[PDB]
């Protein structure tokens, strides 16, 4: 099945997933010189105080962090979107080095690593139903630079000892995701696609132009996970990240001058 190796790889992922020579797919280049300011976009909104997290899960691919959606509790609206977002996830991808690891690059710069809080249009009733649909999710983009701690990440860096292979997963309560925010919600937008198999084509992209400092120790920490499940060869999950895809007929708008 698919993955980040040299013979499951984003290489590969058209034979099974054609949709990955699509039209909109993700990630992309920001060419932040191309992107054109657009005033007629909304101020983004994020409101994450009711935010229920439930679980944190090694899926074989990267650890997410579960949260409550059966109702409007945390939710994104405004910006580039039409309707209500509701949070039911966020995951990273992030690299074996410092110098790379985000999906989507600025300038061809890669950052160590990208926060992806996973959003679905409440329009469609459930996540599932959403993904089918053209402006069926928002995912929130915010990219990782190596420097000074988080310390809103170190709650989740502590418990990656719990969930060190695939299929296991941890309960995750009383999780609140601002404190993964940076101080600036100024982002770049364009239409895209999920970064993994599936690949549809459902993404509203908002990809935060500041980007948030974490420690070596912490990214550190990522890197020990495990791609493989307990009791199989170990493969150090590093480098779960899909290249820059072709922007095709799409232009990225700024909300900021
Ligand atoms: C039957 C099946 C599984 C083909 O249909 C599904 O319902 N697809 C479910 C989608 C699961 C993928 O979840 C994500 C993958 C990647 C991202 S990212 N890296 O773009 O933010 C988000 C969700
Ligand atoms: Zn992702």
């Amino acid at each position: 099945h698919w993955g980040y190796g040299k013979h499951n790889g984003p290489e590969h992922w058209h034979k099974d997933f054609p949709i990955a020579k699509g039209e909109r797919q993700s990630p992309v280049d920001i060419d932040t010189h191309t992107a054109k300011y657009d005033p007629s976009l909304k101020p983004l909104s994020v409101s994450y105080d009711q935010a229920t997290s439930l679980r944190i899960l090694n899926n074989g691919h990267a650890f997410n962090v579960e949260f409550d959606d059966s109702q409007d509790k945390a939710v994104l609206k405004g910006g580039p979107l039409d309707g209500t977002y509701r949070l039911i996830q966020f995951h990273f991808h992030w690299g074996s080095l410092d110098g790379q690891g985000s999906e989507h690059t600025v300038d061809k710069k890669k950052y160590a690593a990208e926060l992806h809080l996973v959003h679905w249009n409440t329009k469609y009733g459930d996540f599932g139903k959403a993904v089918q649909q053209p402006d069926g999710l928002a995912v929130l983009g915010i990219f990782l630079k190596v420097g000074s701690a988080k310390p809103g990440l170190q709650k989740v860096v502590d418990v990656l000892d719990s969930i060190k292979t695939k299929g296991k997963s941890a309960d995750f309560t009383n999780f609140d995701p601002r404190g993964l925010l940076p101080e600036s919600l100024d982002y770049w937008t364009y239409p895209g696609s999920l970064t993994t198999p599936p690949l549809l084509e459902c993404v509203t992209w908002i990809v935060l132009k500041e980007p948030i400092s974490v420690s070596s120790e912490q990214v550190l920490k990522f890197r020990k996970l495990n791609f493989n499940g307990e009791g199989e060869p170990e493969e150090l999950m590093v480098d779960n990240w899909r290249p820059a895809q072709p922007l095709k007929n799409r232009q990225i708008k700024a909300s900021f001058k």
